[PDB]
């Protein structure tokens, strides 16, 4: 599609190179230093965190579109099935071979010049979800009972599993009656 890997949770290896193809349609669209800088700029950040989300991306630099659709492929590869799915990840990094990987899952949360905010990504008692659907990162909810939520089972993860990972079970539904009790409390506000 545009030159990505998609891998499933069940693929045994995870990629540890980009396409070739990604790579030379980089090449001819890197035309400016400013690509160069920015390309730079994604590299820091995925070498900081190795999982990231489109939107998160977004909120920490302002890139073109277009050149960021290109980009993307390049450094980090795509996630379709499992706890970590819609996410990318950078290149020779297995999530299912990190406990720490935990903290970068993933949760969909349904109601019931080229930077972004921070709404668009991360959670705060006291504000609202700026979309109906959004795929947050558990890393990005910033509420300590969350976070207690999550952390509950440090240290002894035990197994990766499709449906929660690293996390405990039926842990994605208690964080989602959490946050809906706090947007209820902060809409009575």
């Amino acid at each position: 599609p545009h030159n990505a890997i998609f891998v499933n949770f069940e693929d045994e290896e995870v990629p540890k190179q980009p396409l070739e193809a990604a790579a030379q349609t980089w090449r001819r669209v890197c035309t400016n230093p400013v690509d160069r800088k920015v390309e730079e700029e994604l590299r820091k950040l995925f070498d900081i965190r190795p999982i990231w989300s489109r939107n998160a991306v977004k909120a920490n630099i302002s890139v073109h579109p277009d050149k960021l659709k290109v980009l993307l492929p390049f450094i980090a590869y795509y996630m379709i099935t499992g706890p970590w799915r819609s996410l990318w990840i950078r290149f020779g990094y297995d999530p299912r071979k990190n406990p720490d990987a935990k903290i970068y899952q993933v949760l969909d949360f349904r109601i019931r010049k080229y930077k972004l905010k921070d709404s668009v990504y991360i959670f705060r008692e006291g504000a609202l979800p700026p979309y109906r659907q959004m795929f947050y990162q558990l890393c990005d909810l910033n509420v300590e009972e969350l976070q207690k939520i999550i952390h509950r089972n440090d240290g002894a993860e035990n197994s990766c599993t499709e449906r929660d990972g690293w996390c405990l079970p039926k842990t994605s539904d208690e964080l989602r009656d959490t946050m809906s009790l706090m947007i209820r409390q902060t809409i009575r506000s």
